[PDB]
């Protein structure tokens, strides 16, 4: 078994590398998260077993704008602006 | 077994690399998430078993705009703008 | 078993590296999180067993804007601005 | 078993490295968190067992803005500004 | 078993390194946290067992702004400003 990555580099690059090797167990190597809203996750073992009265209401209001100039997209010789 | 990636580089590139090798177990290598809304996930083992009264209402209001100049798309010699 | 990454570098790069080797257990190597809102997570073992009255309301209001010039995207020779 | 990273460097780079080796257990190597709001986490063993009256309300108001010039994205020869 | 990182360096770099080796248990090597608000965590063993009346309200108000010139992103030859 031989694994070789990026033996020689002369210029000035910008590089993201992730090498995983498994031989004979979870993992997250590059993760980004924005505005994650999850309610009532993994709610116990036996809740609300016999009798329950629940008023579930959720409110998040307002004009929401998302601007991304680049999502998973590098450049080499470029100009990028978000006015 | 021999695996070789990017032996020699002379210029100045912008590179994203992910190498996985399995030989004889989950994983997320590049993940991006925006505005994920999941309600009542993995709700216990035996909830609401016999009698239940649930009022489930969800409200998220407002004009929503999403602008992405590039999603999974690199450039080499370009100009990119989002006015 | 031989694993080699970035043997020789001459210029002045900007590099992110993560190497994982498993031989015969979780892990997070690069994680970023912004505005994560999760309510009632892993709620005990047996809560609200017999009788319960719950008024669940959640409010987060206001115009919300997110601007990202680059998400997982390096540059080599560029100009980037967010006015 | 042989693992070699960055044998020789001559210029002046800016490098982030994380090497993990497991041979035959959790861990977080690079973590960043901004505005994490999680209510009622790991709530005891058996709370609210028989009778309960709960008024759950949450309020966080105001225009909220997030500006990030770069999230997981290095540069080599660039200019970056956020006016 | 042989692990070698950064054998020789001649210039003047800025380097962050974390090496972990396990052979046959938790840990946090690089952690940053800003504005973490978690209420009622690990609430006893059996609180609020039989009868309870709880008024849970939370208020944090005001326009909130977050500006980050770089999050997990080094430079080599750059200029960075946040006016």
């Amino acid at each position: 078994l031989m694994v070789k990555v990026l033996d020689a580099v002369r210029g000035s690059p910008a590089i993201n590398v992730a090498v995983h090797v498994f031989r004979k167990f979870v993992e997250g190597i590059y993760k980004v998260e924005i505005d994650t809203k999850s309610y009532w996750k993994a709610l116990g073992s036996s809740p609300f077993h016999e009798h329950a009265e629940v008023v579930f209401t959720a409110n998040d209001s307002g004009p929401r704008r998302y601007t991304i100039a680049a999502l998973l997209s590098p450049y080499s010789y470029s100009t990028t602006a978000v006015v």
